[PDB]
């Protein structure tokens, strides 16, 4: 039993809800919140910009030190950093950004990072401003993640479409 509430259950392990991920994490304080990151950990917009704003830019300051030490992530890769005031940890995961010409096949690799964590709050990878088809991202999530994932969907019209179209 966990404290996630109001989710629709899609499979044995994937749950979904219409929610603002910033407000969800603040309420639940999950062990792991997933950020929709880029390889530079520059948290400018979309989920990333919103999560960073909620930390009063502490996420960005931590991220800049991480990059200065380690260099950029790989597309499809991840790193674990602090969750600041939102969660114990933030798993920064880089899904392909179609608006940059990145290979959509890397979306499965990106979701594989979730399997290193028993329970996660997360957005749909490569959705929103990353330019991929969200119905596709949900399908890859369900077919790749085996741990317990609670998916927050910002857009109301999008959430209803994912549920109604889910197989
Ligand atoms: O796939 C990531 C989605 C994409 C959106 C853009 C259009 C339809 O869905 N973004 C977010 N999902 C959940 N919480 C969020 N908080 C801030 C942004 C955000
Ligand atoms: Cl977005």
């Amino acid at each position: 039993v966990n404290s996630f509430s109001g989710y629709l259950k899609l499979t044995d392990n994937v749950y979904i809800k219409n929610a603002d991920i910033v407000e969800e994490a603040k309420k639940v304080k999950p062990t792991v919140v997933v950020n929709a990151a880029n390889v530079y950990l520059k948290h400018g917009g979309g989920v990333a910009g919103a999560l960073n704003k909620a930390t009063n830019n502490a996420m960005q300051v931590e991220s800049d030190d991480y990059i200065a030490t380690n260099g950029p992530l790989k597309v499809g890769g991840s790193c674990v950093l602090s969750g600041h005031n939102l969660a114990k940890h933030c798993l920064h995961v880089v899904g392909p950004n179609v608006n940059k010409g990145e290979d959509i096949q890397l979306l499965k690799s990106a979701y594989e990072n979730f399997n290193q964590h028993e329970v996660l709050l997360a957005p749909l990878l490569s959705a929103g401003i990353f330019g991929a088809d969200p119905i596709h991202s949900l399908r890859v999530c369900v077919d790749t993640v085996r741990t317990n994932v609670y998916l927050a969907v910002f857009d109301k019209n999008l959430y209803d479409k994912l549920v109604s179209s889910f197989l």
